[PDB]
C-alpha cells in the first residue's frame, strides 16, 4: 500500500494488467473545474442525475466490450475521484484517475515552480487525491500551440514524476500546431522516454509527417476524440462546432494509416466523451448526446466494424484496445 | 432559516446588527483557489498549521477589539466555509462569508451567462455554499482596468443578487485606473443603489477627483490595505512589491481626507490580510508577517491611534469602524 510497483492504479485500488481488459484511455465522466461540482451541482441538474447519467453510459460501454476507461481529468477540469469510485462501482467498469494540469490551472498553480509541480503531481501518484487514498494513475499535460512559460513547467513536472513512479504522461495538443514536436523535445530534455508519453488529440491533424515523426521516435499517438471535432476556445461563433469539419471516418482512417506505417503497437484509440460538460457553452450536452447517443460505446460499436470493413484484423484490433493500453499504463520507465 | 430578512449571516449563522460590533470589512483567512487547500494541504505546511495561524491572529486581532471579520474570499480566492466556521468557534470572532467572483474564474464560470451567475450568487447567499448551509453576508466582485466581458455579466449578477436579498456587494478595483467610475455605471444600468456597494482598494490611490466622484453618488469608499500594497499581477520583478511606493500612513490619511469631506459614514476601513496565500509567490508570508506582525490587528493597534492623533475623535472612529459596517452589512434595498 505504499509504492507504484507494477500494478494499475485505479479509483478502486491497484489493478493487475491482466484485469484492464478493452481501455478507453481518454475519456471524462465530468469536463468541469476544481471545486464547480461542489459550489454548483444544479448546473447537472443535481450530482445523483450525473453520478445515474454516468453509471447508464458506462453500463452501455461495459455491454460493447469495454472493462476500463481512463478519466483523463486533471485537478483543473474539475476531476472528482469520490464521484469516479462511486460510478466506477455502479458500472462495474475500471476508472484510471489522473495528475497533472489541463490548460485551465488558477494562479495557485500558476505561480508554482517546477519542483513544487513535481511534488504536487507525486503527491496524487504516491500518496492520494485530496484525502481519499484514491492513487493517480496517469499524468495529464496540455499545451495550444506554443507552450506558455508556465506549461514547459507543467511539461517537465510531468516527466519528473514518470521518472520516479512510472506512471506514463498524456498531453493535450492543438495538433494543427503540431504541438507534440515541442512537447518531445521539452520530455526528452529531462530524460523521459518517448515509450511513456502518448501525444494526445492527434486525430485533429491529417499531417502523417507530423504523427510519424512522434512515432518514429517511439512516442504514443493518441486518435482520442474519433466522434467529435478537436475542440478549442474558438470564441467567436463557437457553440456546437461540435461535429467539426472532419468525419468520424476520416480520422477513424488515421488508425489503418498508422497500422499500415508500422505502429500497431503505439496506436491508443477513445472517444474523449463526458456525462456532464460546464467548461463549455450551456446545453452542450444535449448536442453531444443528439449527434453521438452512444457516447463511450462509439469506439468499440462503430469505430471497431469499420475498421474491419477496411481490412483490419481482430487481432490487430486487440492489440490496439488490449495489449496497447496495459503495456502503456503498467508502471515502467520503459515500455 | 428560509430567507435572507434583516439580520447578518456569519459562517456560525445569523448575527443581530449589535453583535457585530468592531468590523473588519476586506480580509481573508487565505488567500488560494478552488480546490486547492483540498489538493495540496502541504503547500500551507498543512492544513492544521493554517488553521491553527488563522486561530492566532484573530485572537489577537480580538484582543486590539474587533469582534467580526468578512471575509471576502470567492469560489475562486479558494473560500473553504468550513475552514472559516472552525476558525470563527475556535477565536471567538465572528466571520462574514463572500459569494461573488474574484479575479480567476476558471472556465467552468467564465462561459456563464448573467442570469446563470445571478443563480449561482443567490444560490451561496439563499440556500448555502456547497452542502454546508452556511450562507453569505457579501457578494464580492473583480475588475483591473476595463472590465472584461464577463466581468461586466458578473457586476451585473451581483447587482441583480443584492437587488433581490438586500446583501451588500464589495469591489475588487485597480483604483490607479479608476475603475470605480465604470464599475459604478454598470451597477447603476442594473437598479442597484450605490448605499449597497464598497467600492474596495481604493486606498490604492491619492485621486481625491476620483473617490469623492464616487462618494459623492452615494458609494461606500473601501479603505481597505492600509498596511500593504494595493498588490497585482505586475510579473517581471513582482515578488515582495509588497510594502509599496506609498506610506501605511498616506494611505490611512485618506481616511482623514474623506472625513474633512463629509463623507465619516461612507468610510470602511480595513487590512486585507491573510494567514496563508497560495495565489502569489511562495514564502510570500514570511515577507508579510515580517513586515506587519500585527496582522489584522493593524487597524485598531496603529491606525487608530495615528488617526486619533491627527485630531479625529473616538466618536468618529466608531461611526467608521462600528456603525458603518453595521448598516452596511444588515440586508436592505437602501442603507
Ligand atoms: C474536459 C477537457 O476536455 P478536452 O478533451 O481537452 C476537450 C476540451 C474541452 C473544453 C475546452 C475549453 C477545450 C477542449
Ligand atoms: C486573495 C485576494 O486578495 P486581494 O485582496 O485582491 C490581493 C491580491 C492577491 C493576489 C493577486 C494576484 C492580486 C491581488
Ligand atoms: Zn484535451
Ligand atoms: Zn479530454
Ligand atoms: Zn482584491
Ligand atoms: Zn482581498
Amino acid at each position: 500500500s505504499i509504492g507504484t510497483g507494477d500494478r494499475i492504479n485505479t479509483v478502486r485500488g491497484p489493478i493487475t494488467i491482466s484485469e484492464a481488459g478493452f481501455t478507453l484511455t481518454h475519456e471524462h465522466i465530468v469536463g468541469s473545474s476544481a471545486g464547480f461540482l461542489r459550489a454548483w451541482p444544479e448546473f447537472f441538474g443535481s450530482r445523483a442525475a450525473l453520478m445515474e447519467k454516468a453509471v447508464r453510459g458506462l453500463r452501455r460501454a461495459r455491454a460493447a466490450g469495454v472493462r476500463t476507461i481512463v478519466d483523463v481529468s486533471t485537478f483543473d477540469i474539475g476531476r472528482d475521484v469520490s464521484l469516479l469510485a462511486e460510478v466506477s462501482e455502479a458500472a462495474d467498469v475500471h476508472i484510471v484517475a489522473a495528475t497533472g494540469l489541463w490548460e485551465d490551472p488558477p494562479l495557485s498553480m500558476r505561480l508554482r515552480s517546477v519542483e513544487e509541480l513535481t511534488q504536487f503531481f507525486l503527491r496524487e501518484i504516491q500518496y492520494g487525491i485530496e484525502d481519499t487514498g484514491i492513487r493517480a494513475g496517469i499524468i495529464k499535460v496540455a499545451t495550444n500551440g506554443k507552450a506558455t512559460p508556465f506549461q514547459e513547467l507543467v511539461l517537465r513536472a510531468a516527466a519528473r514524476a514518470s521518472l520516479a513512479t512510472g506512471v506514463p504522461v498524456t498531453t493535450h495538443t492543438d495538433a494543427s500546431q503540431r504541438d507534440g514536436e515541442q512537447q518531445a523535445a521539452i520530455f526528452e530534455s529531462e530524460g523521459l522516454d518517448p515509450s511513456r508519453v502518448v501525444i494526445g488529440h492527434s486525430d485533429g491533424t491529417d499531417d502523417l509527417d507530423y504523427l510519424t515523426a512522434l512515432a518514429a521516435r517511439g512516442y504514443l499517438i493518441g486518435l482520442d476524440g474519433i466522434p467529435h471535432s478537436a475542440i478549442g476556445l474558438e470564441d467567436n461563433a463557437s457553440a456546437s462546432s461540435w461535429l467539426g469539419n472532419r468525419s468520424w471516418q476520416t480520422r477513424a482512417l488515421l488508425i489503418k494509416a498508422l497500422i499500415d506505417q508500422g505502429y500497431v503497437k503505439q496506436i491508443l484509440v477513445s472517444n474523449d466523451w463526458l456525462f456532464g460538460f460546464s467548461s463549455w457553452v450551456t446545453n452542450i450536452m444535449d448536442v453531444m448526446d443528439s449527434v453521438n447517443p452512444d457516447g463511450m460505446a462509439f469506439i468499440p460499436l462503430r469505430v471497431i466494424p469499420f475498421l474491419r470493413e477496411k481490412g483490419v484484423s481482430q487481432e490487430t484490433l486487440a492489440t490496439i484496445t488490449v495489449e496497447n493500453p496495459a503495456r502503456f499504463l503498467s508502471p515502467t520507465l520503459r515500455a
